[PDB]
This record gives structure tokens, sequence and C-alpha cells, in this order.
């Protein structure tokens, strides 16, 4: 249920923050990300003037998963290991072959600090993916009448942040509530669970107050009791946070008047209630406690691990939806993983036997066994097809382009990577977390090395 | 015996090219360290003119281990993890408190892009930390009469430096050879097994041929049958070949007369023979194999890791020395891991008879399990205690200083993250892996992630 | 009066955007960093617990000049050249020897680029230069008791950053206005000339409201008319600017109801009126002009100047209270200057019949004009020595620790450079501007190069 | 004749280095430049296999000037001015408009720090400017068939590196000497008059020692006497010297044995000879001399200024050969520079009454010069137009399309300043420079600053 990283005492924790959107309050992934690439792929057209076509563009959910990386210089979408080698890549929506990849990049690993890529884990990468890559099909097809893969990426982030600050984005669903937001009563009992053991809660989003309070209003009121207000759940309600910069840097914070909306600046300690902007450090501050008694949890990294996780010092816990799925594609698997991890045995033992009777005819004798391995070279290569198809049919279990989200190839994904670094705890969802006890002990696994015996 | 990050196919490698000290020459670890030590802080004080008692400093092998980052800055040496989080640290040769740490820090992590920090792992890391302590130690006491912390870094730095290109510690060994390698005959018989399978073995050191010829004489001549030569044994034999400028610049090869040792500009492809100089890049092209056909194995990364793994390609391995002692140790304390293990499991079941005994008077009753609980909470404390001794008892069977070398707290240290990076395969010594068979295929043990299932 | 680095239409302007602060309302320079100096000493014993004796300290203006780098890594404070060369430096107050400057950087240039220096103009500089020489001359006497050379520069900038955002500095001078603020009748006269003309003015400045307003009241109103106001000098007033993120950051605005104080989102584009936070980027879009036709006067460049001018594109101008004396002084060494000019011209002839009587005994002789010439070399020396003592005299006619602000040795300072880059126009006070006509075209002189004929 | 940027003591000289290319010895720049882009074209399609038609290039040696920088990645060419803003700039052979240049860059500055300009001043800029120029012009035409402009780039830069090392270039002008390089005897009787001062000359190329001999050679020699020989002109005579990292690196020199060719390792201080490799650091130290006391000469600065000018400190000095023709021409367009400069100072006093008769009809009245000054606005744009032509005219004795080397628009261009910061003293040829007194004195002019007074 609850996946640990780093060692976390809850005892030890007097404030848990959550990301009030994709966090605290769920979202119909599949309909939220469609509305924002449909939304974006509108403004190209309209403010950018991008080719007609645009709009006739098809949106396919899995045309791109969560973890992907991409290089605005060469309208490359790439899927990264741990450490930043490249499982596979696409040009578009255009496969780029092994050999090819080679032929860019110039090497199988690429380097991140070149700023012309874009590695941030963003609650729109999917979206911005797949508009991205069909976006650079057009480009293709006429050179001439759209900008570059550079300028292109930017007008799209553009758009993607224009419409998060324009009104479009918040009004749409605002008006279709019942469309994007999939409450649960779970996440009030939980949160009444943690309040009735000490834990005080708060909540930091980049949203306005006035769009909070009907959002918060629809997902919590309704669950609960007479004479019970969500208001009275949070200790402080930060609005437009501006995270990430919330975090390290030293923006200001406004008062809020809960009632007509209006600010004034803060002179003094912070006290419950509901402000704008800020940042970390003065909240953890005026709060008296020590950073490491403060828990946030968010849904995306949003930003520079190393920067945020050096510069702030709160613990930081993951809520990764996409693990719903992850998980469940893995369960059923299970029987595909065992039927090819016994066709491995096979092939292994059958392996050992060939460098056997190879180690002989070259080792101490000179000739005898060369028909008595071939037999093994065939029986190998057969084995090895078997291989091939039951590969073929474990993939059919998770996205057919990208496959998972966590694994690239064998090992694990650049994207495991960021949540291992920047979570000391992650899950699927919010309740997640708050069935366990308020008050309990998170311990990770050994993690176990080459060298160590068990 | 031989330890897998990352699948490397013998059976597909053509060449294998060896660091000579360190690789394929075996020396006396701390006679080599405590020399480089003399010579160093003797250097000091005859260019430095560093005060006089540095040559009565006394010098203990254990005083540091490998991996061991340090600040010229603040005059610090470091444990560092995975992820750069500071385990342990001493100013000088005085520990400094985690509080103090963090004072010092403003944080628990560190960042490395910060050049103000030395954390390439060299062969002489140890002496250099050793001898770095005690030299700020002398500082503190009179810091009108030596230099800066980042001025002494930099002075050792450079003697270190110019004593290995200075002839003085070269020859001091080519006269103590008994004294300071170490020869082993399984090494020879190792190579002649792999060349026996085809492969052809290049040898690439940044030493001069003159030395190296005495050198590769000493160690692997005695081992060879009448009428057979060491020479026979490499297809290639690189001379001052400047790593790790080597791996990824441009240097130009100097042909070497074998013979009056003197040199001639290369113009066309490099053949069988001795060289000085070059560069990986023409040496792949002119041997017309992939860089994924020939392997390096080196005893340290001595560079960036980045740079080295994008710019090259070649398959990379390493020999970690340390390994030996490290293994050791664990399976001495084997049976104190296990008495920590169960007084770790009843300390578990313990604490949560707690938890459920107090989410009882304060989630169904409110009062009745007062004494109940208390009861446990001194009983808990007692199982803890027993964990702490057992824990000293378990650190005595490392470096009382430093701990592990792979292990910096639970966690991987920075140093097992190079490794891993780094190197696709890891051993003791050079050995290890021509024990195996020259058509070996490695393979690296699935990693499995927390939310993954056995 | 005006002087132009390039050129400058004031006809193509339609908005003057003016700092509050040191630009539109002038303070006595002198009172104003003595009283920030014994803000800071005083915070860093109160907050710090720094040593009891820096309060003691004893301020002296003259200790310092403005333009000067500090490097916060060896507590140094430099003069240096427009291209980074180190004209003059001292350790503390300590000056540090031609010889011992080399020995200590290992060349006669920095390298700005190094984050160790700290090389913003600032309008403290001055004070912080003070203070920090004095305060690296205690961290010698005793360095146990005080943190490090960088530390101690981190902890002065701190202290000097809280107390403006404190409001400490604001109170004692709302309090004694008459003391630390210079009225200027001419100002008001000038801004209402331009205003007459078609332009529009707004002010933009890092402090609050509440107190903008009582000083704009006290330093401008007086010299208005029966029935006018100084709100209608201003199309706007930004306040917390938060410069200079302010020009090429995207701070949101905020609107600020100038009655109440209290402020609410800003939805919307801009129009006349009071404002808090904002950036240059929406301004200009709202304003529905050019970034060419908004002109911004500052009186410190106050960021990096590369990213300032690139990422903004207004045109700015610089007011250099300094320029005051630098010129008065100048005007003032006008006659020894002269002493000194004909003082080189017999220099000049007289070694240029050195060289002849020269290039004779060794030309086209080889012996005979041995005594001739050494009454030159005499006759030489002696021309010299009137010289040294002829500049000993011009120094004297400025700050005796720094010399001059703009020039640094016989070229260009750092400073020079600075202004020459970031202002395309630069002035002693904000009404030597006023006093032109608001529709002058400012042209800069023909620059020539050393191959250019007149 | 020779120009000064710093003052530069030929007493304190005693060793003057010369790149022995392009500064010691004279090239055709026109035939060279023809030569190599011709090598280059070649190279392209026969090792990259670019398009067939680029062989039918035509070279046109103006269709570039020294001094331009090429961004990699917009395939674009511009000349910056001294802080970096674009004066002109062309995408292939297309001019950008000053409208889109803004849209393009977002500024009109841009930051040089961005490694994907190539703002590097070397001997083949003019030809890779051409070559590129053309090379993306067909790129555009089938974007298919090129690879990228950063590609482009990448590759042109690496057929330049290739056939200078190939042997290509060197081989092609060995055998028509009499058609690259133009002799020059006032070259050999300066060396002689400086080494007859007791001055000391060595000459360090990025050329082999068995081309340098055959080129030395031939353009020293016949000017030589009975019994005299040009390897009695150099102290030291270093080869393949690696510039720029001969001057701040550390790799090591090759003694070069004159008869044979062949090489030994250096052991000990280096002595009057023939050399190999290198670096500037030992080489001065063996010398036992100040870095000050050492001047080098080059032709181009062929490398990072602010590096080779800090971690070097050699005094250095410039040969500009484009300064030829950029004197010669501002010789010719001195009438056309008078006429405009007195068709100014009519605009100006024309303007003057302009302003003049328009700070009234809104200063002192309201209206009455309304017609009055009307017939000035026509006659200043009769006297502007006249301008305009008398332009046109001067542009003409420039080139065509970048206009002038060292100013870009009205202000020195990006070249000047490097020029400026890089040299202490720069000239048209080397002669220019021997034919002052071995014992000359150079001063470098006032700078003045806007605000100083004659």
């Amino acid at each position: 249920k609850v996946f640990v990283n780093r060692i976390i005492n809850m005892r030890k924790i007097k404030l848990i923050g959550l990301d009030m959107d994709h966090t605290l309050i769920r979202y119909n992934s599949k309909n939220f990300e469609s509305l924002v690439y449909d939304l974006v792929k509108e403004r190209l057209a309209e403010s950018f003037h991008y080719p007609e076509e645009i709009k006739k563009f098809k949106f396919n959910f899995d045309d791109a998963i969560r973890g992907l990386v991409i290089d605005s210089k060469n309208g490359n979408i790439l899927k990264l290991s741990r450490y930043g080698a490249i499982r596979l890549s696409y040009h578009g929506t255009k496969q780029i072959s092994f050999s090819d990849q080679k032929k860019i990049y110039r090497s199988i690993y690429v380097d991140l600090g070149d700023p012309n890529y874009m590695a941030i884990d963003t609650s729109f990468s999917i979206a911005f993916c797949i508009l991205y890559g069909q976006l650079v099909d057009l480009k293709d097809t006429n050179p001439d009448k759209m900008p570059s893969y550079q300028a292109i990426a930017q007008d799209v982030q553009y758009c993607v942040d224009k419409v998060h600050s324009d009104g479009t984005l918040k009004n749409i669903i605002i008006k279709n509530l019942k469309k994007y937001v999939i409450r649960e009563k779970e996440v009030v009992e939980g949160l009444k669970h943690f309040i009735r053991y000490g834990k005080k809660i708060f909540i930091l989003t980049n949203s306005e107050y006035s769009y909070s309070k009907l959002l918060l209003d629809y997902a919590l009121s309704p669950f609960l009791d007479k004479g019970e207000h969500w208001q009275g759940l949070f200790e402080f309600v930060i609005t437009l946070a501006n995270k990430p910069r919330f975090f390290y840097d030293n923006l200001r914070f406004l008062s809020v008047n809960p009632e007509n909306g209006t600010m004034t600046n803060v002179h003094g300690p912070i006290v419950p209630g509901v402000y704008q902007g800020g940042n970390a450090k003065k909240f953890t501050e005026d709060l008296g406690v020590g950073g490491d008694e403060i828990l946030y949890i968010g849904d995306h990294i949003y930003g520079d691990i190393l920067r945020l996780k050096k510069d702030c010092n709160w613990r930081t816990a993951l809520v990764v939806e996409e693990l719903g799925e992850e998980i469940a594609s893995q369960i059923r698997a299970l029987p595909i993983e065992k039927k090819i991890g016994e066709a491995m045995a096979i092939k292994k033992e059958l392996e050992q036997k060939y460098v056997d009777l190879c180690t002989r005819s070259i080792d101490e004798s000179s000739q005898q066994y060369d028909q008595e391995i071939h037999d093994l070279q065939l029986q190998i290569s057969t084995v090895d097809l078997q291989i091939s198809r039951l590969l073929q049919e474990q993939n059919s279990f998770y996205n057919p382009k990208w496959e998972r989200v966590f694994r690239a190839g064998a090992e694990e994904s650049y994207f495991a990577y960021q949540v291992d670094r920047f979570a000391c705890i992650y899950m699927e969802k919010l309740s997640d977390l708050l069935e366990h006890s308020p008050m309990t002990y998170f311990r990770a696994n050994r993690r176990l090395l080459a060298h160590d015996i068990d």
C-alpha cells in the first residue's frame, strides 16, 4: 500500500502539507489530460497562428506515459534509464532505430544538465508529449510553416502555462466537476483520523483561493457530519503557493481575508488562516518546528530534485497515480513472468553445457565435440525464440509504445530514480497513507549490494 | 567472485585493456600508500616550506577509507551517501557533530557540482585524506604559518602529482620491488587462458615505458615458460596514456621504438606495438571494432563518471582491492548481524502491540490502558539498549572511524554509487575475472522496486 | 550635465520609470550609509552573537568607494579594472602587496563568474565594505570566535537585507526625515516640465506603499501649488517591485487600494493606480508600447547586467551620485594634471634622445657615446622623481585609499565598465536630466580606435 | 604602424614568441582561404556524403569578413557589437530583417556563454562562414537530405580540422609555395635587428617540424647572407604546440632531434633546440624568467580570452592582416566622412531651432509658430535624405555585406573588443613591429570618459 525509500517516523511529524490538486483532490486523469490537450491545441492556433490541421489532431491517452524526457532541440521524446541511457526514442511519433539513435546522440547516454532537454516531472507531461509528438510531425511535413522544434516546445509550454493561469482550465472543470474530479469519502475520514492524533494538516496549491474554496467544498463537505466544515480540517491553506519556488525561494506571504478575498502584507509570524505566496523557510520558522517535523505530499516532483531536497529540508512524499495500473499490470503478467523465468533457467543450464563441451575442444582436446555441441547451438536458438514470444506476450500487458513507467529495459527508469531520490515514501493515492496509523514508523528494506550475502 | 551491475557478454569482447599499476600489477597498498604519504609530506616542507613539525606526523593507514570526499574550502572530510547526504564528517581529525554539521552546510546534502569539493576516486585518496587531516590540524594551531585549507589541499594535490612524474616514487619502488609489488602466478595463467580463447590484451598506463618494462619483467616473466616472453602477452602497450583524458580527449599517439625508447609521430592506423599518449577514439577506429567490443579494467574511476561513460563507449570494469577486507569483515559479522536482526523483530512486534493498545485509549476508549502500555515503553527501551550494544559490536568489525566502504549508514555510500554507475563488472582483483571462462555471459540480478512482488 | 553612452531619443519615450529611493528622492548618502552600518553592526551582535568589540567599531565613510568587489572566500576587497585586473587589494583593512596579490590569485586577473566573489553594485556597497573590512580584522585576531570570511560576508549581507525589510531602517529615517532626505524643488518642477510634454512618469520601489506615501508626501508635496497633489504626478506607482527580478522574472501584480492598503489579485490589464510586485513583461504589454519606448532610471545596477539588458529591453539610465565629487575633484586637479603632462613630454623627448644615442653605440659604432648617454640616464631619473611627487599631489585630490571611482590605474575601472554597458545615459542626479528638453535627442561621442585617424 | 592598447616596455622583454604560420610567415589570405574552402567542401561530399551540388559552390572571398559569430543551432551568422548586440544577421545567405531578428532572439543581445554559438576567432572563420552560409541554403531546399544546422556546423569544423592534420593542406601549399606564401625580406632584417639587441626569438606552431623546416627554409633562407642559417635566428622552435592548450594546459614536451625527426621525453629543464608539444608554464620556468618578460605574437585569438589571459600571464600581441584594407578604406572614405560630418552639423543646429520654436508653442504660448516650424520639418527631412545617400556612398568603401571589421554600427564590433582585451599591441603584420627599436616603450592613449574634460 505505502512504499518506503527512506525511514520516516510519523510520530515525529507535527504537520502534513498537501498539494490540493491531484493529491488531496483526485481528478479523472484521462479527462483532465484530454481537456488540457484540447485547450493548448486550440490556444496554439488562436494566439500563435499554428496550422489549421492541428485542431483536427486526435488525442490518444496511451501515446505517452509518465517519466518521459523531451529534447526541444531535436523534437525527440526519450525514455531514459536511471543513469540517463536511452532505452527507446521517437522523433515525433516515428520511432528512432537503435542504430540511428547512436548516430544522433554520439552515445547511448545523454546529459540532462544540458538545458536543451526538458526533464522535469510535471502534471501535464503526458498531454505535452502527445501534442508535441504530432506537433513535430506537422513541422516536418512543411518546415516553412511552423517554428523550430525548440520553438514549438517553448510555445506548447507557454500555452500550457497560460491556460492554467488564464482561468480557461479552472472554469471548464468548475462547471463539470462530476466529470473531472473523483470524490472519495475515505479521504475525509483519513484526515479526521490523523487530526484526531494531533496532526496538523495544511494545504498549499498554485490555485487561487476563490477556485480552491469551490473545489474543497465540492470534494470534502458532502462527507462531513452536521455542524462540521472543511475549513476546520486545515490549520493553514496557502494559495498561489508558486511551487517549486515556494520551497527554496524567498517570496513573501500575503494574508488572505477568507471573506472578501482581499489581502494585506504579513508583519510578524503567520497564524492559522489563509495566505497567498510565501516560502517554506519563514513558514517553518513561524511554526517553531524543525523541517524534519514537516511532511509534504505532492503528485509531481515539479522542479529540480537536488535544489528541492538540499535547499528545503522538509520530509517529502509522493503520490503516483500511474502506480495503480502499473501494479495491476504486473500482477496480471505474473504467470507470463513465471513462464519466461523457467524458459531462462533452461537456456542457462543448456548454455552451460555448451561452454563445457566448448572449453574442451580447445582446452583439453582440439577436435572431437565438433558435432556434439552443434546440437546445442540449435537447441539453444529454439529455447531462445520461445523467450522472444513470451516477451511479446508480456509487453502486451503494458503500454505498447513505452512499456512500464518505473522500468527502463530491465533496470529502474529515469522516473524511478526521481521518485527514489525525491520521496522517502510513495503511494498510489493519498488515502493509502491515511489508512495507516498516524503513529506508524515507516522502514525501508535493506537494499543489498552485488557482493552481499543473504 | 565477480560482481555484476550490467550485462557484459565476454564472447562479444575482442580486446581487454588493463591499467598496468594496481590492476595488472598488484601492490602492497599499505606500503605503497605509506610511501606516497612520506614523499608528499617531505616534499611539502622541501618546496613549500611547510612547518617543520609535519615531518614528525605519524601515518595511520586506518585513519581513512576509500570513497571519502574532501571540501578544500572548509578543510573537511566527509563520508557521503548515494545521493550526497553527509553520513559523518571531520574537520581535520576532529569529528563534527550532527548538530554542527547542519549549521555548517545548511543542509544534510551537499552539491558535488561545486568544484570546492574533491570527489574523484584516486589511487592516493587514503594517503591524501590522512595527510590533509593532520595538515589542517596544524593550520588551526597557528593560522598565520600555513596557507588556507583550499591552498593546503591544492598544495598536497600538487606534491602528489609532482612526485608521480618526478621519478621520486617509481625509483624508490623499482629498488624495493619485493616490498611494494605482490606477484601472482595466477595472473599470467589467466592472461594466457584468455589469449588462448582469441582475446587480445593491451595495457595502458600513465607510466613511462622504461619503468613499465622493468615492472612487467619482474611481475610476469618469472611465471613464464622457456622461450616465452611477456611482450607476447600484449597486442598493444600504450604508455603515458594520460588517463582519463585518453578516453574522451584527442591527444595524439607517438610510436615508441621498444629498443632505444625514441618515438616518431604516428601517420596512419596504429599497429601492434608500443605507443605513448593517444586517445580511445583513434585506437577504437584503427582496430576496426566497436567500442562495445572493447573492455577496459581499471582500479580507480579517476575522473568524472558522466563524461567518461558518455564520451567514450568502451565497456568498463573495476577492480576494487578494498573489497577483500570488506567482504571478509561482513562474513565475520554474520553472527552479530543475526543477533540484531532478531533483536529487531522483537522490537517490531513489541512496538506493534504498543500502537495497538494505543489506537484504543484514543480510538475506542479514552482511558483504561494507561499503565498497560507503560510496561511496553520500558520493555521497548530495554530491547533497544540491547540493540545499541549489538551495533557497537558490529562496528568493531569494520573501520572504527569511517565504517564500511560501500555502505553509508544503511544505504549505499557515494562510492557504491560510483562503482555501480561506472562499472558493469567489479571484483577484488584481476585474477578473479581471469578465473572465469573467456566466453562467460555475465548477468546482473533483478534489482526489484519497493512496489514489486516476489 | 548628462553623459551619453548610447543614443536615446527622448522624443520616442512615452514612459519614464523612476526608482523612488536614491533616484527620485535624494538622501544624505553619508548619514544614510552610517545609519545602515550601525544597524547592521548592532544586528550582528544581537542575532548572530558576534564579538562585543564590533559595537565599538568606528565608521569612516572614506574607508571605501563605490564599485569595489569583495571575494567572500578570502576576506578581501579589490578594485578591478574594466577587464577584471586587480589594481589594488586589501585583506580586511591591510593592503596586499602587488607581490603577494599575485601569489594569492595566481594571476593579475580574476574571474567574476566565480560566485565566491560579490560583484554587484548595491546601495550599501560602501557600508558593507567598511564593516566587512574591520569585521575580518577581528576574525584574524581570534579565528575561533568568529565564523569564516565567507560566513561573515553572508551574515552581513543577511543583516543588511533583514534590516531593510525589518522596518528598522525605514522607521529611523521616517522619524528624522530632515536629516536623511535632501529635498529639491527642481525635481518637482522637472517632473511637471516632462509631464507637460506628454511624458508619463511611474515609480517602482522595493519599499511598501505606506512608507512610500510618507516619503513622497514629505519630499514632493511642499513644492506643489494650491490644489495640486503628488499623486497626479505619477501614472503608476509599483510598490515592493522586488527589483531586479521585476525586470526579467514573472512575479504577479497585486492591485493596491490606495486608501486602506489592502490588495486584490490582478485580472486583465493593469490601469493607472497603485500596485505591488509585478514584472516588466506584463506591464509593457498592458501599456501597449514597445520596451524601447520605456526608460527606467535607477541609482544602482543591482543585478547581473547581461540578464538585465537581454531579458528586459527597456531603455535604462543611471544616476550616479558619486559623480558629484569625482568631477569636482578632477576639476581641482586640473593644474596638477597639466604639470605632469608637461613633465611627461620632457621625459618623452629626453628618453627619445636616449634611444638615439643608444641605437648608435650598437648599430653604427661599438663604443663612443658611453658617457654621453649616461648624463641622460641621470637626467631622466630626475625628471622621473619629479613625476612621482606630482602624482602624489594628484592623488591627494581623490580618495586616499582607493583613488577614483571610474578609473582603475589609468584605464576605466570595473564600475566604469558596468555603467557603460548598463546605461545609455548617466548623470549625477535626476534633476540633471529633467533640466533638458523633454524632446532632446541624446547622442554619444565617436569612440575612436587606436588605428583611427582624426 | 603599431597600435597600443596597454603599455608594454620592449626593454623588459627577453623573449619574443612567434606563431609560424600567418604571423612569421605571411600567406596570400585570398588563395589560402579559397584552398581550405575547396578541400573542406570536397571532404564533405567524400566522407560525409553531402549532396553532389556543393562541389559546384562558388567561393566569394567577400561573402564574409573576420570577427563574425555563427550560432550552430539556427544556421545563422551574426555581426555583434562590443557588448553582444546584433548589428546585422543572415540565415544562410539570406539577410534577416531587424523585425524578424528580434522575433528570433527575443532580444537584440545574445549570450556567447551559450555554447550553441561559435565565437572563437580562427584562421578559417571567413571560409567557414562562406561555406556554412551556402551549406544551410542547401539544407533548407531539401531538409531530408542534409543533417541539422548544428550537425552541419560540427561537420564543417571537423573537416576543417581533419584537413589541417590530414596533410592535405600542407602538401598542396608545400608544392605551390610561390602561390600561397608571400616572402618578405624586411622580416629577416627585423629579426636580425632584434636579436642584435639581445632579444631571443622562438617560434611555436601547430605544424609538424618536417613541414616547418621546408617553410622557414623557403621564406627566410634566401634573404640571409653567406654562412648564415635560419636556425640561428631562433632560440627555440616548439612544433605541434597544440595552441591554445599550450598556454594554459599542462601537456608534456618532447625533445626533437632536428636530424632524423625522432623524439625522446624531456627530463629536466628544456634547452635551446627543437621540441614538440609542451606548455608555457614549464617553458617560462626553465628559462628562469617572469611571464611579463615574454611576449607572444599571434594572428588569431584562437581560444577563450579570459582563460588565455588569466591562466597564462605572458604579454600577448596580435597581428591583424585585415587591418591593411580596413585602414586603406577609411583613408579613402575621408572626403565622404567629412561631407556627412558637415551635413550632420547642419541637421544639428537646424534641429535645434526646431525644439526652440517648439518649446514655445507649448511652454510660453499655445499656438502661433504652427506653420513657422513646419518649414523646418521639411527642411530637416531634406538634409536627412542627403545624409542617407552620403552614407550609401561611404559603405561602398567597405565590405558591401558586413561593413567594417572593427566597427559594428557606430561602436566597436565584437572583434574590436576581442583585440582590445587580448592584445596589448596589434599591427597589420610582423615587420611593422620589427621596424621599431628593440628598446621601444609602447604607451596607450588616454581613453577618456564621457564626463571627462579636455
